[PDB]
């Protein structure tokens, strides 16, 4: 069996936790689809992707701790092997 | 080939809450997981925080707990062989 872990701290932060959801298309394409989110902010016209580490496979994806007191517009669009798709009605979160 | 359409739908909610990090040091002591122990300041009640995956590293994290309820908290290390003796307990105040 092993030993006591040691020296454990515990500390209290406020963070954001933006989640987003949506619904695939009804036109999906020849095949399996992916999923590419962009971000932009309520200020700017500049909407940008928001990289990830893996695809976002499922129809739904979250964000932390975003800028507080910040508002921001998504969108979210579809990719194939083809090609990527237009984007979807944007929706605004204020932080 | 085809180009999928666009999504529809899109919904979006928001939570601003408190953020509890906890962080620890492995024990004198193969492969190995962590579990943790929570119970309110009235130390008594210790529960097991319940995770969907292994605590495989030496820190964890939680985003939804009651606000302007003070915890405890404890960290049990675990092998092949069984789980070991709980460390020092850690108070915080979210």
């Amino acid at each position: 069996v092993p030993g006591p872990p040691t020296d454990l701290s515990v500390t209290e932060a406020t963070r954001s936790y933006v989640v987003l959801s949506w619904k695939p298309p009804g036109q999906r394409g020849h095949e399996g689809i992916m999923y590419f989110v962009e971000k932009c902010e309520a200020g700017t016209e500049n909407w940008q992707r928001v990289n990830t580490e893996l695809p976002v496979k499922s129809p739904r994806f979250a964000l932390f701790d975003l800028a507080e007191g910040k508002s921001y517009c998504f969108r979210v669009r579809c990719s194939n092997s083809a090609g990527v798709g237009e984007p979807s009605e944007a929706t605004e979160v204020t932080v």
